[PDB]
């Protein structure tokens, strides 16, 4: 089936879903105010994710595995980009 | 294999962990003295969970997938619900 | 693919990624200067992971799963060794 990963932040909450789907990793959101679509849209068969929030800012990282390749994908307040992390 | 998510809070901790096994999701639970089988079971290949713990409440949202079909499934103090989450 | 499992503590943070691979669970970490392979290893298709911060204390809870077995590994600051919990 799909597969998912999700994370959640502050009293609201704010929630993040992520569905591994088709080969095709999406996002929907919530923020207090109904589920939409988020920016992340990046290719996978499965995910993980984590989050922390610091001060007024959430830091996520996606762990998204296609294969044997994982790649983690950052989100620090300015869009979605890779991430240092190697699997060895 | 089966597959689980898991999710804990508090310094005790309470611990959830569920298990996705043969498209039925079920619960097993730790506050401190002893696993448990919890009040949740409902159908579903692949399970994620999160959890935020406000004041005297824990609110959980679990996420049971069969097929394409993501179902939330809500936790806030008086048993288990759908939630308002759909994939798109 | 291969399967992943995140969690994460503090404000650096420390990060762990979980990855069931051909069969094996291996740990890489990151506690703000790179990413290095951890001390975990041990058999699972399937992982699943939380942890919790207390003082100065990390405890981590890994569910490892090859077919309907699930064995869980405890962190309390001293080595990974096999945890109570049980499917049932
Ligand atoms: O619009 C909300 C949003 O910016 O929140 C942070 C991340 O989850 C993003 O992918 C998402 O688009
Ligand atoms: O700021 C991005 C970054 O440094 O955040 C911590 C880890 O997730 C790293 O892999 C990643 O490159
Ligand atoms: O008995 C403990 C319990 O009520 O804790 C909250 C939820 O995890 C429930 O499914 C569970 O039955
Ligand atoms: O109180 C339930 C609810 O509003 O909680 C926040 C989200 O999980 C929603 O999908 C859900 O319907
Ligand atoms: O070296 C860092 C380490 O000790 O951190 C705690 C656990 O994640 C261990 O497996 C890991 O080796
Ligand atoms: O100290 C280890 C332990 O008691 O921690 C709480 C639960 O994870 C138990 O299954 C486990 O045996
Ligand atoms: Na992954
Ligand atoms: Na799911
Ligand atoms: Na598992």
């Amino acid at each position: 089936s799909v597969q998912t990963a999700a994370t959640s932040w502050g009293t609201v909450p704010s929630i993040r879903v992520y569905t591994a789907n088709n080969g095709k990793i999406t996002e929907r959101c919530w923020d207090g105010k109904g589920w939409y679509t988020g920016a992340f849209n990046e290719p996978g068969d499965n995910v993980s994710v984590t989050s922390w929030l610091v001060g007024s800012a959430i830091h996520i990282r996606v762990y998204a595995s296609t294969g044997t390749t994982t790649t983690e994908w950052c989100w620090d307040g300015n869009g979605w980009t890779k991430g240092a992390y190697t699997a060895t």
